[PDB]
């Protein structure tokens, strides 16, 4: 628990961490401590688990990540996170094209590679992972997670804590609705209500 | 129709438009006006329609791109732009990568996080749209269109004003005929004839 | 065969040559010669074939890349130049994004647009073309070829000689057996063994 003046907690020291850190180092922020719930990843040390939090904030400590990948949990321990004190940093990597026109929350990853067009609206807690295409006018809810390779045509709306994974497409103007998974490689032709798995080209609902 | 001197005069004021102005800006570009069929996008003034075209090259703006998605209707706007004494730039962003031995026509819009490999030639009017992959040895005729996030392997031929939506794919030295559609997420496998549409993984003309 | 002092011999005089040599001059690296089975290419001579070898050594060239699609050629090439006391370097588009805590073997192609993501680890002779991801953790055995646009999402394993082929993804965990072909397009939702052929969403062995 001896610790640098300055840097950026992060909650998670799993794989999505390791990956969270980069971008942030890149970026030139220094990466203070992890909390985990198996109380170093990539030479960050894992100081305690979530208990560790107030400690943290009293030795001056007042940005954070939350590097979980679950998208229900990474929603509650920002929450945990800001009522302890800590401002939701974003991990955005240097090779990520933004559009000036993006309107950004707090607490999103945005991974290399990746393109967000204009006029788009990205939730706090979203990820936008790696290599993966935000075209113009799409709004992404509060702790979605577009995976790796995924791509959304213009007009797309994603809801809360929806997931798509690796290479997913979504063609323009579909609304997905919270909590619903798109499987690795779909291809959604169609509005996606809450709460529902689809898989395949095209993209169905599988009971 | 009070205006500065020098910048480009687009055609079209919708989505595809917005993407275009912003690489048009982050490669220090001015944007003078926009003529749309309804008579700002972006803070760029809508001026009237195309009928103002006469009025703003009298007014000595000679630069023009033409910003609507739709093939057929872009390769006509072109050519009538190009009839009123206008020259077509191109809306390269600059995070894309286009090799030094790829032939570039006029009219091009090339989005963010675009590669195109060496010896491909892009038509006149071809839209290769944000995350696309060109690799080496293709041949895009005029006014076509490869949508997000898709991607042609080498030695691949796509005839004017096709268009391959999200995520679509194209194997080696496959052809596809003029005016034909891909749909979103399509694998080509087998050369594609002329006005027709496929879909599917592998894709399949749809009568 | 009068040449130049100092630069890179490259085996091959292909398609992916031509790739290779823009992104070696991308970086600044001069291309020497190339040698192939037929005894120019953007600008490069073609001096001979592989028996030319020895005598490119004698006048001073030591640097090597084997621009060769096949994987168990270029494996084999690989083998042959390094007998002959040539080192084989890295071709590196430097538009790709390689994490810090990558390993990199030698004779690894990295195209334009590419992404590899910490602690992945890329054998000798591997091929990332172009615009392809590679997440956190994943593990490319020797002379392994991601095609354009693929993707692995975290802790993937490709083994030696595999292929895959444009737009592949394959999702976390998964192991792929040695000399294993992925069809253009396929989503790779289980482990493969070796020497199979799998294709489709989700992808399946083909007898
Ligand atoms: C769709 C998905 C959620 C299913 O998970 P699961 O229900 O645990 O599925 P299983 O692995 O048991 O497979 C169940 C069945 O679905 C099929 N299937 C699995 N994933 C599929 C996909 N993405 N597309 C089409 N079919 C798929 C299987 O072939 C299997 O079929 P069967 O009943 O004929 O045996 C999952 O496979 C997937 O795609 N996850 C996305 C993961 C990802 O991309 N992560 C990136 C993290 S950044
Ligand atoms: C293929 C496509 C052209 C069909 O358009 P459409 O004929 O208006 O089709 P509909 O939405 O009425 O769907 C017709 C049927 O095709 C199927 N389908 C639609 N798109 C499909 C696709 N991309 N792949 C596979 N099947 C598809 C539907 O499930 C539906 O099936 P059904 O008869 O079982 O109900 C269109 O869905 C598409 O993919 N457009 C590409 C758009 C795009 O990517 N734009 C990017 C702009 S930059
Ligand atoms: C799968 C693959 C290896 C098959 O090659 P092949 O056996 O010579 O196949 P053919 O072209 O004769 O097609 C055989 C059959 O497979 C089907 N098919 C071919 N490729 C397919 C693919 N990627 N996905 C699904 N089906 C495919 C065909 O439609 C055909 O079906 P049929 O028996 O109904 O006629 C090949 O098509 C492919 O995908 N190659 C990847 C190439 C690539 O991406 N190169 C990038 C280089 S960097
Ligand atoms: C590209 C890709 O495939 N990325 C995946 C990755 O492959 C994984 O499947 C997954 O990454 P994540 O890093 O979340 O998972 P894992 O590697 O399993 O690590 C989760 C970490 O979170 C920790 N953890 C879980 N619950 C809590 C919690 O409540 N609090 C804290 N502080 N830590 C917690 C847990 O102990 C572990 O070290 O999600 C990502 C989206
Ligand atoms: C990534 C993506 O999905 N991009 C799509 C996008 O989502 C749209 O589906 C579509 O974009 P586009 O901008 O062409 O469409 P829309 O947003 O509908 O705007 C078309 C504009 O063109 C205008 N327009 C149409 N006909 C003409 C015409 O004849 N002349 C002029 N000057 N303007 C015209 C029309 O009035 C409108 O403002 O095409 C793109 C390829
Ligand atoms: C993006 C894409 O689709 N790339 C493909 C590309 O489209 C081709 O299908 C293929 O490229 P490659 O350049 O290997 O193939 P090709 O264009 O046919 O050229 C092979 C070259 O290797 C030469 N060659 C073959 N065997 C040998 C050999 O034994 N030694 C030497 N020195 N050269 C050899 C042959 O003479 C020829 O000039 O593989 C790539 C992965
Ligand atoms: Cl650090
Ligand atoms: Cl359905
Ligand atoms: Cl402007
Ligand atoms: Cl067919
Ligand atoms: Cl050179
Ligand atoms: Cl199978």
């Amino acid at each position: 628990a001896s610790l640098a003046i300055g840097g950026v907690v992060i909650i998670g020291g799993g794989g999505h961490a390791k990956v969270v850190i980069e971008s942030l180092r890149a970026c030139g922020e220094t990466v203070a401590a992890i909390v985990d719930a198996d109380p170093a990843v990539l030479g960050v040390p894992v100081v305690g688990d979530d208990l560790a939090l107030p400690m943290l904030r009293e030795q001056g400590l007042s940005r954070l990540f939350v590097a979980i990948g679950d998208n229900r949990l990474r929603q509650k321990l920002g929450r945990k996170a800001r009522d302890h004190g800590f401002s939701l940093v974003n991990a955005i990597h240097p090779s990520a094209v933004v559009s000036p026109s993006v309107r950004l929350g707090e607490g999103v990853a945005v991974m290399a590679g990746v393109a967000i067009n204009a006029d788009s609206w990205i939730g706090d807690l979203a990820i936008i992972n790696t290599g993966a295409v935000v075209d113009h006018d799409c709004r992404l809810g509060a702790a979605c997670h577009l995976g790796p390779a995924s791509a959304l045509a213009g007009g797309v709306s994603v809801g809360e804590r929806a997931f798509l994974g690796v290479g997913a497409r979504v063609i323009p103007g579909v609304t997905i609705g919270a909590d619903t998974i798109v499987g690795a490689g779909g291809v959604v032709v169609r509005d996606l209500p809450d709460s529902v798995l689809a898989i395949g080209v095209p993209a169905k609902i599988k009971g």
